[PDB]
């Protein structure tokens, strides 16, 4: 970077030189009128070139060489090392008229060289490298660079800042800046609600870290210490990317020169680092489970025993939560979503919370904020996929919606915008609005195929249920009763025959199968799936006044997936030879693939099933091995 | 694109098939309970494959082949041509039990194949190609594709739509859609203020074009005509890219299926085209001049004669405007900016207008909308440059501002955001706030170097002026008077001596030279310029109470550039040997390069110069040869 510094007519100019730049110096303006030629001397650590009309020649420390004074003949001044107290760094120019060889005047330039660099870990190894050339930009991908910031999801201490990103101002120079200079760190007003920066202002009084840049604070004067010095700063993001915010923020340091009272200080030198705030990322069912969170009323005993029995088959831990006055029966599933953030140095799980009425341990970050489509039961994410050559290494988020011209329900714009702005999960809208409750988790899920890197999409299917019931009826099982053991269902005496003879229910369910198939098609298209990747599980629905579906028997597709082990809601289907024909059919689909099924009874405690489930579960999983910053998202 | 269509248990399914998709067909659900195997027949133009566990085999129109009924054995159905009235396109499946070879039941699929494609010119040759595979995306660069929309900068006629982009819905099929289908064109609520679409609703009553999509209209049912048909639509952009709007809009067509009253129609098929609205682009001084616009009071005769004499040296035309009650003296320069838009089919010049108090021919588009930094005298644009390997083929926009921590003036956020959002001119902020008026055009300009592809940056320089005056004084010209012929200046008797002896003015101008040099450095950095690319023109300023500069004599850098011919404000400098020493110095810098200087007197009519200019000029230029859509802007 070339910088303009002029000799001043009949006077000495003193200037700070910042390493990494060089000066072009006009010597012609300072020349007395009538002067013909000039000569120059310079000190040991200043390099001087005479540049005439583009041709540059190096000049010795003390020569007698003379050049013609011309506007197009200038100096180029370079220094390779910072000044110390033993430096006298200078360039002196003498001027001659046509008569004598004795100088008629002279103009000097006295320099103080310092190194100033604002450093960040832009190469993403967790360590702050010296002056990364790319630190002022942010690029995606394996070869991409630029520094990463975590949102802080919780006078300050040193230990409390462990989760933040380091930024170090490295300097080198003599004992003091020359008179009239100061060093200032600053951010834009716009970024002031995106970021915060801490540092110890008075280190001789302690380690106390104070907040010097952020809301209401746009600049901070930093104190210069001579010799080689580093000032350590810690930087936090205040918010995730969103509709109006790309995720990118900038921090600047400038050397400012005092001009005079009432006049602004001049930015002699400025160094800039850029940060991207790490996006919130969701974990699909194929990722290794860590903890299983469940919520149920205190007395649903079968549910708790059977869930505990399931988790004990695995290496997961169980966390049991009970119901709250301000939260729904399903709140652990509907009001909470487990996701994570990651920076090169650190990452942690981060929970999104949307309490029904408003307001899990210290290891978590917590992000807290309308129709039923706003619930997190309506939010899923696929395993990693490749679609038409385009890879989605973190998978794609799935959100239930209604047809564009339908005038039906849709997730709120704020949440939709938030998910889109994370960019790395490239969300897809499905059609959930044919369901009374309206959640994609009522009709679909994903399971890994054990012993491989592959996965299956599981889809609810009414056609599968009707085919099975018609077979069993043909086999002479038409009188087989459902809901055995639910006393509140008994007076209904629902059998396979009674179900198959109900004409309006048949038509309702043909319609719901169209709804499911429309989703099947979008899923195959947007996830790059074929029919080989999909298994259909029998389901059945009843229609409400709005022509929307609610489960006739518990939806088995919404299941706890812990690797090979699947907790599947107990369907209470018709009993053939003292086994539920629905459980037996599902085992026959899944077990040959190495998946182990355990049916979990969440409804017996209520004596009947009206289409609503009173328990919920959510699984916290390990993050992807693939680093998000290695992705190359499409330009938005 | 694969689409799910199921045979229905004991009944015929009728469906529309859209060319470019194919169907996967479950035959197993429709099978009676107890059925073992199936066989199939199909018509001539339907292709059928039996796909079992992934293995697909083609099946003849009438064979006797049987396959085992399995959930994993399905059909794949394909058609290569649209149905006509002579078509009977069908697939019939028969079912057998274990006993007989006579079918126990059958389920059919009756198809009507149509072609539906929403076509745009996505390959950017001005003609609408059939179904461009990339029409649903928009990519920059030489190899980039996707369609371009012009902002409309002005019942409808056919001729009035000449400036819009064409979009054609191409269909092929039999005389009518089967019962319960309709075709609908639609846009999102969000895009509804970005776009508008016209078309003739009732062609049998005339050619009258009506507005069917846009503000308040999100969808339009289009009438289906049989045979090969095209419906022609015209599309206009309503606004330029801006802070919240990328410039991209989408238009959809869907085939919708009627389900039943009270239930939404199902989107059977959807085709999407994307448009980018063309950005507003500025023209730098190197582009060929077309018209020169000037404004002055009616009686400034010297100004008009000399400007006319200048333009007559060129092939440009002169347009003379006079002053208005609602506009400043300089309004043609300050309140108006000439730029252009371009699409493959058409482009036109587009003027930005910001009248001082609020509110050029039919060939122009007109875009109409605070401190002096908001004026267009504060807006410039560089010739094409390459900086550190990064090319800016349309140059870069330059905007004057104040230092970040200064608390000084800045152009309004709205205008700044607008310029940034055009993206193709990648704007740069300079420092203009040291000037009372605060316009970059007071201190800098660009000129081509005749006979080459190169250009120069011209910078005002106070150091150049002082050097020249000190020489002339040394030569014995110290008593040479300025402002000769301005009667209102006479009593001041300003000479070279009086100027050079004024100590505070010397210090003020050293300070202003620092301000100019700070700009020089940013310009060199952001435009990739060296000292070889820059010429310094003498200037001089006086300081006001705010420590800001106003011209002491007319700023020569703000000049009319028509190729080799430069209209330069007459400086009224000191007379040496009956020539202005400022005019002679400037000729000596410029003329050797082939630039022809004509000095234009805009101040004599006022009898004195206080730092304000009462005339203005603006030049309309030919657009760049380089097409904007060929650029590859940095991802924002
Ligand atoms: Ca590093
Ligand atoms: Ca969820
Ligand atoms: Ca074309
Ligand atoms: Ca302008």
């Amino acid at each position: 970077r070339e910088r303009t510094v002029r000799l001043q007519y009949g006077s000495r100019v003193e200037a700070v030189y910042v390493l990494g730049t060089y000066l072009w110096t006009d010597v012609y303006s300072a020349a007395p009128a009538g002067a013909q030629t000039f000569s120059l001397k310079h000190s040991e650590h200043v390099w001087v070139e005479v540049v005439r009309d583009g041709e540059a020649e190096e000049v010795a420390t003390n020569g007698k060489q003379r050049w013609l004074l011309s506007p197009s003949t200038t100096l180029r001044v370079t220094m390779s090392q910072a000044s110390t107290e033993a430096s006298s760094d200078k360039v002196t120019v003498n001027y001659y008229d046509e008569e004598g060889s004795i100088p008629i005047d002279q103009a000097g330039l006295f320099l103080t060289a310092i190194e100033i660099s604002l450093d960040v870990n832009a190469d993403r190894d967790g360590v702050v490298e010296k002056n990364n050339p790319k630190k002022a930009s942010w690029t995606w991908g394996p070869e991409g660079q630029g520094a990463i910031l975590l949102v802080n999801c919780d006078v300050y201490s040193k230990e409390d800042l462990k989760d933040m990103s380091q930024m170090i101002l490295r300097t080198k120079g003599p004992d003091r800046l020359p008179a009239g200079y100061e060093i200032v760190l600053y951010i834009s007003m716009s970024d002031s609600d995106k970021v915060g920066v801490f540092y110890v202002e008075n280190p001789f009084f302690g380690q106390r870290y104070i907040h010097i840049l952020g809301r209401r604070k746009l600049y901070h004067v930093v104190k210069y210490t001579g010799g080689s010095a580093e000032l350590l700063f810690f930087v936090e993001g205040l918010c995730f990317p969103d509709e109006g915010f790309s995720g990118l923020v900038s921090i600047h340091v400038s050397l400012l020169e005092y001009m005079a009272q009432d006049i602004p200080l001049t930015p002699i030198f400025t160094d800039t680092v850029i940060f991207r705030i790490a996006p919130w990322i969701m974990t699909p069912n194929i990722l290794p489970p860590v903890s299983v969170f469940v919520c149920c009323m205190k007395d649903n005993y079968l549910f708790l025993k059977e869930v505990k029995n399931l988790v004990e088959k695995t290496n997961c831990e169980l966390k049991v939560c009970f119901q709250y006055l301000n939260r729904g029966d399903r709140w652990i599933q509907d009001e909470i979503e487990f996701g994570y953030i990651e920076a090169p140095h650190k990452g942690f799980p981060v929970v999104l919370d949307s309490p029904r009425d408003g307001n899990l341990g210290p290891d978590f970050g917590y992000v807290t904020r309308v129709t039923s489509l706003d619930s997190f039961g309506n939010l899923e994410v696929s395993p990693p996929v490749t679609v038409n050559g385009k890879t989605y290494p973190l998978g794609r988020i799935l959100i239930g919606s209604s047809f564009p011209l339908s005038g039906g329900r849709r997730m709120t714009k704020v949440v939709r915008d938030f998910l889109k702005a994370q960019q790395v999960q490239a969300p897809v809208e499905l059609y959930s609005d044919w369901l009374t409750v309206g959640h994609v988790d009522e009709f679909m899920s994903f399971v890994p195929i054990p012993g491989t890197k592959k996965f299956l999409l599981l889809m609810a299917s009414t056609s599968a249920c009707y085919k099975l019931f018609r077979e069993k009826q043909k086999d002479g099982h038409g009188e087989a009763i459902m809901f055995k053991g639910l006393g509140g269902m008994s007076s209904k005496r629902i059998t396979i025959n009674k179900i198959l003879s109900n004409e309006s229910l048949v038509q309702e369910n043909l319609y719901f199968q169209r709804c499911l198939d429309w989703n099947r098609d979008i899923l195959k298209k947007e996830l790059g799936l074929t029919e080989q990747d999909i298994i259909d599980l029998p389901a059945l629905f009843k229609m409400d006044e709005d022509h929307r579906a609610r489960a006739f028997f518990p939806n088995m597709v919404n299941m706890i997936v812990l690797d090979k082990d699947l907790g599947i809601p107990k369907p209470f289907g018709p009993q053939v030879e003292e086994e539920c024909c629905l459980e037996m059919h599902v085992r026959g689909l899944l077990e040959p693939l190495g998946l182990e099924c355990t049916f979990i009874d969440d409804i017996s405690a209520y004596h009947k099933f009206l289409g609503e489930v009173h328990c919920g579960t959510n699984v916290r999983r390990k993050p992807f091995t693939f680093k998000w910053w290695h992705m190359v998202p499409s330009r938005r």
